């Protein structure tokens, strides 16, 4: 009934800049992400993962990133 996965706005923050194909990359490398994609915005990037598999530490060990875009929600 419910979607499958869920889409997880984040933010992009590292000492040095990068192309999304190397944010791709990581994200793709490391499992529990389904999609990664930049959109249009201050340095933002949408994408689609499955957080009861997926922890966000994993994500940051990868990329510094806050990983936090505004106006997101938490389960917990």
């Amino acid at each position: 009934a419910g979607h499958m996965t869920d889409t997880l706005f984040l933010t992009v923050t590292a000492s040095l800049t990068l192309p999304w194909d190397h944010i791709q990359s990581t994200l793709l490398k490391t499992k529990g992400v389904t999609d990664i994609k930049i959109y249009p915005q201050k340095r933002t990037v949408a994408v689609t993962i499955i957080p009861s598999i997926v922890n966000a530490n994993q994500i940051k060990e990868l990329v510094p990133e806050l990983s936090l875009d505004t106006g997101t929600l938490e389960k917990k």
